[PDB]
């Protein structure tokens, strides 16, 4: 029969609302009731899914939903579980979810597990068998546990070409990479079959096999058979090889853009030299597609269509170049900042803001921050911004130094020789976020090594702490100049203190104990003696000090500079104190000063501009800063053109050698011109100059004989150049190339006011690690 209905009630739910439903019925109070309105009611509530069953109760002008609502999900476990990890299967399960309580269901469940049986079908496990346990425990809720035993792997046996007739089966499995039992699969695991793995196979299988001229070349079959356990695999590639043929050629289609059809000239760059090359192709669409896009055009798709002149049996094709729009960069993003700052970075670089996007001029800002080391990679991502075209936003990927490492350094020292260094870190061991390293290198003069561990964060604002232990070895023998005849050997350590108190200002403490150990050795100057003679013991015709060291360091640093590689403009600056304090042997201090300013007069060209001021004293129960602590000159760090060291109170010694004191008292000054190679005219891999550089190192002291054997003629020769004399200049040009080894500096220095006494290199330079 028929009906009116004067009222409804639910009974089912709880809890869920209901309203949430007298509002969800076709019906209401008081609508006619037929039947089409039972079925259709029910098959209405079923779907949004809030029940397991529902009936429709029609009595004596009531209506009566009987419904069963349906369970929700407490916790869900999945334990295999090897090949791949638990908590992953279970994250990619509830992005179907199956998450906390989530109103379960078996059709999503079904198919969340008939998805895993791909995946592990996919990779090697083809036998696998994961069960799912659905327990019903309380109160109106389920709990989902999946248990999974994984498959063994299977592995291929054999691998077998049908139809080539071309290429050698062996060939061609060498092409793509998985492959049969080999003698060295244990390690390796190639023929832990794979899918994706097997479809890249067949990419390269086709690549070449195209890179080597064959068109069509269709893979038709693929047959991969199994065994009974599911652990043995044929695998049958039938393929069909190509014409070979032939190159046509030719360019154009289109198109109306800021770029010409005369890229077809250079660009196109291939003969009709018979057999096609894909790889050339790409590549070449590759070098379009960047001239394209710079200016602005990032997509333009470019479409080859073939022609087959086969009968020839020939190919030709040209491709209809359709760019689009162009595009401007509105915001610039970074990524990873740990152990970097996302501060510098932003600005060296090309694009930046609101410009039309190049590509050119991206990867020329990607070689840039690369040349820094700072990232080990870069790639550029274009995210077609908001919902706008012609606008695109940009965040360049970085990623660094891969927390910990080997190092090796190799370095070559001018006068000196090979140096080389090794070293080993690691970065947050092992999630403490504290740091440690142990570095050594040698030259022909030196042995320098030290271990020393660092908190980097040790404040909220990276404020650094430090402790390190080494030694050196210094033996200034040796090596082709000489520098004197002694050799200084320390071993000691140090807490040291870094100090970010600006984005600029840099400031650092350390105290240290050393302990020093002096040996002069000799036959050899005066000024060695005196101070073995009163510091020190004698077994000799030698000499040696021992004694220990307390010294204390200040150091401080602005860099207000536009680059790092390359600077214009902005200054730098340092101030730089060393003490030996009281309770050390010895006893001296140290002081220094540094300013380099740079301008931009030009786009080309740079004016740099700065110079060195230091002060070494001695105090208290020691005047006279020993010498092996001593200020020294000449050479590329202070004026080129002399050699190094070689500037300052100089004397002879036996054997008809001249050796050098150094001094003091420092001061150094120069001018450089910098620019770039003769074009360019803006991009520098390299960078060159003309210098003007005065430096001076004195002393105060006077000199007369020693030994035989007068150097200057005259006896005074006094130090001076702050009463100033004793100071040399010179002028020239320079290299200071980028290599991909280390930075490469040369130079060449016509010296100005040169003395018989003057010791003289005119071309100097040095290679890399350890400046």
């Amino acid at each position: 029969a028929d009906f009116t209905i004067q009222d409804i009630r639910v009974e089912g739910l709880q809890r869920t609302e209901p309203s949430t439903v007298f509002n969800y019925l076709p019906v209401k109070v008081g609508d006619t009731y037929n039947d089409t309105h039972g079925s259709a009611i029910i098959k209405s509530l079923y779907a949004t899914g809030f029940f397991d069953d529902v009936r429709v109760e029609t009595a004596d002008g009531q209506l009566l939903l009987t419904v069963i609502e349906r369970p929700t999900i407490g916790s869900l476990n999945i334990t295999g579980a090897k090949m791949l990890q638990n908590d992953a299967i279970k994250k990619n399960l509830e992005s179907f979810g199956l998450a906390q309580s989530q109103y379960f269901n078996q059709a999503t469940l079904n198919q969340a597990v008939a998805g895993l049986k791909e995946e592990y079908l996919g990779r090697g496990k083809l036998n696998i068998q994961i069960t799912p346990k659905v327990t019903k425990l309380a109160r109106n809720r389920v709990d989902i546990d999946i248990t999974i035993d994984e498959g063994k792997s299977a592995k291929i046996t054999d691998i077998e070409f049908e139809g080539n007739q071309v290429y050698s089966d062996r060939k061609l499995m060498r092409q793509m990479s998985l492959t049969e039992g080999g003698i060295w699969t244990w390690l390796t695991r190639s023929d832990r079959f794979d899918r994706q793995k097997f479809a890249q196979d067949m990419e390269k299988v086709t690549d070449f096999y195209q890179n080597n001229g064959y068109f069509d070349f269709r893979i038709l079959d693929t047959d991969i058979q199994t065994n009974e356990d599911k652990t043995r695999q044929t695998i049958k590639i039938t393929v069909h090889e190509g014409g070979r043929f032939r190159w046509g050629k030719v360019s154009i289609e289109g198109d109306t853009n800021e770029v010409p059809k005369a890229e077809l000239e250079k660009l196109l760059t291939m003969k009709p030299g018979k057999w096609y090359e894909r790889q050339q192709m790409t590549a070449v669409l590759g070098e379009i597609q960047n001239r394209m896009g710079s200016a602005g055009y990032a997509y333009s798709e470019i479409s080859v269509q073939p022609l087959p002149n086969a009968g020839t049996k020939t190919v030709d094709f040209v491709l209809h170049i359709e760019p689009g729009r162009k595009i401007y960069v509105n915001e610039i993003h970074i990524t990873g900042n740990n152990k970097t700052r996302d501060e510098v970075v932003r600005r060296e670089l090309r694009q930046m803001e609101s410009a039309p996007y190049d590509t050119s001029k991206l990867q020329r800002s990607k070689e840039r921050v690369e040349l820094l080391g700072y990232f080990d990679n870069v790639q550029f991502d274009a995210v077609p911004l908001a919902g706008t075209p012609d606008k695109v936003d940009l965040n360049m990927s970085l990623t660094e130094r891969s927390t910990g490492s080997l190092d090796l350094s190799a370095g070559w020292v001018q006068d000196t020789g090979l140096v080389m260094s090794a070293g080993v870190s690691q970065d947050n061991l092992f999630g403490t976020g504290k740091s440690a390293a142990l570095r050594a290198s040698r030259s022909k003069t030196t042995l320098n090594g030290s271990l020393s561990f660092t908190d980097p964060y040790f404040t909220a604002d990276g404020v650094s702490l430090g402790y390190d232990i080494y030694g050196k070895a210094f033996d200034p023998r040796k090596a082709s100049t000489s520098v004197k005849q002694y050799k200084t050997t320390t071993a000691g350590g140090g807490v040291r203190m870094g100090i970010p108190v600006t984005e600029y200002d840099r400031v650092n403490f350390g105290l240290a104990a050393e302990h020093l150990t002096v040996n002069t050795y000799n036959k050899a100057p005066k000024r060695y003696a005196d101070f073995i003679r009163k510091y020190g013991k004698t077994d000799g015709a030698d000499g040696s000090f021992k004694g220990l060291l307390y010294k204390g360091t200040v150091g401080w640093g602005r860099n207000k500079t536009d680059s790092a590689s390359w600077p214009t403009r902005g200054y730098l600056t340092g101030v730089n104190a060393e003490i030996a304090l009281p309770g050390s042997k010895l006893q001296y201090y140290s002081a220094t000063h540094n300013q380099t300013w740079f301008f931009p007069l030009s786009k080309t060209f740079t004016l740099m501009l700065g110079g060195e001021v230091g002060i070494a004293g001695g105090y208290g129960r020691t005047k006279e800063i020993p010498f092996f602590e001593n200020f020294y000159g000449g050479g590329l760090g202070s004026v080129r053109g002399y050699e190094s060291g070689t500037l300052g109170p100089k004397v002879y010694d036996e054997y008809g050698e001249k050796i050098s004191y150094g001094g003091n008292k420092k001061a150094n000054v120069s001018a450089e011109l910098l620019f770039p190679m003769p074009g360019a005219k803006d991009a520098r891999t390299v960078r060159l100059s003309l210098f003007a550089d005065a430096g001076s190192v004195w002393d105060g002291r006077t000199y007369t004989a020693a030994e035989n054997g007068n150097n200057k003629s005259v006896y005074s020769e006094n130090a001076h150049k702050s009463f100033t004399n004793e100071l040399r200049y010179s002028a020239g040009g320079a290299v200071t190339w980028l290599s991909p080894l280390g930075p490469m500096k040369f130079s060449y220095a016509y010296p100005l006011k040169k003395k018989p006494e003057d010791e003289i290199q005119r071309f100097q330079f040095q290679l890399g690690t350890t400046f």
